[PDB]
């Protein structure tokens, strides 16, 4: 991950009269702690985070998810506290839409030195019995709402040659993802995705393989909040409603040695969100058919998105 440019540092503020977040770190398995220690040691060596002293009172929770492990930060409270900074109706009509995570970009952009204290986090000790290892970010963090806002002018400059050369392709950005849609034959669409990823890479932006959607095959919206309600429909399936119904659907509810309701609900939350972004450009608030304590206990075991939505129970 390349070096940062000090002149790209952008001042950023909390909302007036709000202090930084102090959300405690929940306990992690020793396997997850080891993984985070390894990740954070590398980030620190590369200047992306720094160990902090005893004066800093803020905290944002972190966890680890998977072959390899990735660090996930729950910035929901910092996001609420951070200052504030069009959706194509045709995206859902495209033969293919590939979702590309472009959050790697953020490691190459500095965070306002005065704001870094609000990104503090702790790698926990085993059982949270002794003080953890405290760090803060020096670069735009993934999951923070300021990061895509601050990176937007560079993202635009980077994408411009691709968009100019491909008027048949729609590119929509939402949070840290690009949604790249076309009506090309799947092989030709995939070639365009590869050209895009190679262009990003040329400018220092690595991407994982993208996720492919085919929304033209999917089954009154007020742009002025989306609610997604999932309910148990007996022993064997899930139903859901999206309303402000705008959409309803179903998923299988399976029992087995490698699944459970929390795992299935995290999957359905991700899929409903992705579909809602494609169709309307908005992330729903969720109502989940599970007890808070059970959810709060296990959702991070299976969560795969970089983003984390709001949910009630
Ligand atoms: O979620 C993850 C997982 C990783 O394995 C890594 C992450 C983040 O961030 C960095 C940043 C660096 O600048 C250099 C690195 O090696 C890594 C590894
Ligand atoms: O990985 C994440 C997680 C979030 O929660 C958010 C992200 C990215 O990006 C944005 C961008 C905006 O322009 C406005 C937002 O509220 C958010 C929230
Ligand atoms: O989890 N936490 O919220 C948390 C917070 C602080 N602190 O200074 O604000 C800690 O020192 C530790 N700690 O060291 O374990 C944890
Ligand atoms: O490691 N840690 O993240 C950690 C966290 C907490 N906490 O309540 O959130 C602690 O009280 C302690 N502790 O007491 O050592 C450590
Ligand atoms: O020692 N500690 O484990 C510890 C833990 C927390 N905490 O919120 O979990 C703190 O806020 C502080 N603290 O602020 O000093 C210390």
């Amino acid at each position: 991950h390349g070096p940062i440019s000090p002149i790209e540092t952008v001042p950023v503020k909390l909302k007036p009269g709000m202090d930084g977040p102090k959300v405690k770190q929940w306990p992690l398995t020793e396997e997850k702690i080891k993984a985070l220690v390894e990740i954070c040691t590398e980030m620190e060596k590369e200047g992306k985070i720094s160990k902090i002293g005893p004066e800093n009172p803020y905290n944002t929770p972190v966890f680890a998810i998977k072959t390899k492990w990735r660090k996930l930060v729950d910035f929901r409270e910092l996001n609420k506290r951070t200052q504030d900074f069009p959706h194509p109706a045709g995206l859902k009509k495209k033969k293919s839409v590939t979702v590309l995570d472009v959050g790697d970009a953020y490691f190459s952009v500095p965070l306002d030195e005065d704001f870094r204290k609000y990104t503090a986090f702790t790698i926990p000790s085993i059982n949270n019995e002794t003080p953890g290892i405290r760090y803060q970010y020096n670069v735009l963090p993934q999951g923070w709402k300021g990061s895509p806002a601050i990176f937007q002018s560079s993202m635009t400059k980077i994408l411009e040659p691709f968009k100019k050369q491909n008027p048949d392709i729609v590119i929509y950005q939402y949070m840290d993802d690009l949604y790249v849609g076309s009506d090309l034959e799947i092989g030709q669409h995939r070639t365009k995705i590869s050209e895009l990823r190679q262009h990003l890479l040329r400018w220092g932006l690595t991407t994982p393989d993208g996720y492919e959607l085919h929304p033209d095959k999917w089954t009154g919206y007020d742009p002025s909040d989306l609610i997604a309600e999932i309910q148990k429909q007996g022993q064997g399936q899930w139903t859901y409603q999206i309303y402000q119904n705008l959409k309803t659907g179903k998923y299988a509810r399976m029992r087995g040695a490698h699944t459970n309701d929390v795992k299935q609900l995290t999957e359905a939350v991700q899929k409903i969100t992705t579909e809602s972004i494609v169709i309307w450009g908005k992330t729903p608030k969720f109502k989940l058919p599970i007890q808070k304590e059970t959810w709060e206990t296990w959702w991070t075991e299976y969560w795969q998105a970089t983003w984390i939505p709001e949910w009630e129970f």
